[PDB]
């Protein structure tokens, strides 16, 4: 494959997505889920990865999981 | 940056890591410990991220968050 797809949590609420290569920066959790959702219908092979940064809290990132199982991407 | 630190879950125990673009597959959970705390200590700034497969449980990928936070990853 190319680039998968991956998730990130800048903080409280604000994330960062790479979609093949692509940077998004600056997207709400309402947002992430469209794109998730959008990539994850186009492509059922696409590999998913959620990762936090130093600041954020654990509690955030199982959140974070929670909010794309909801929208089943894992 | 170059390229982050990344976990991939690969199924039940075995996980697969990608250091700055040198990726290693057939890890077990012990050693995958090791070399996440050992890339860990020598960069503080290391993004860390998870991701598991489609046929990997949800509840895995959890666990494999908290060893990494047992560890002091994340």
């Amino acid at each position: 494959g190319s680039v998968p797809v991956i998730l990130e949590v800048a903080g409280i609420g604000k994330y960062a997505i790479s979609i093949g290569g692509e940077r998004q920066e600056g997207l709400t959790e309402e947002m992430v889920t469209q794109l998730s959702r959008q990539e994850f219908d186009k492509d059922n092979n696409t590999l998913f990865l959620v990762g936090g940064a130093k600041e954020v809290p654990y509690e955030e990132v199982i959140k974070a999981l929670n909010l794309l199982h909801l929208a089943g991407i894992k």
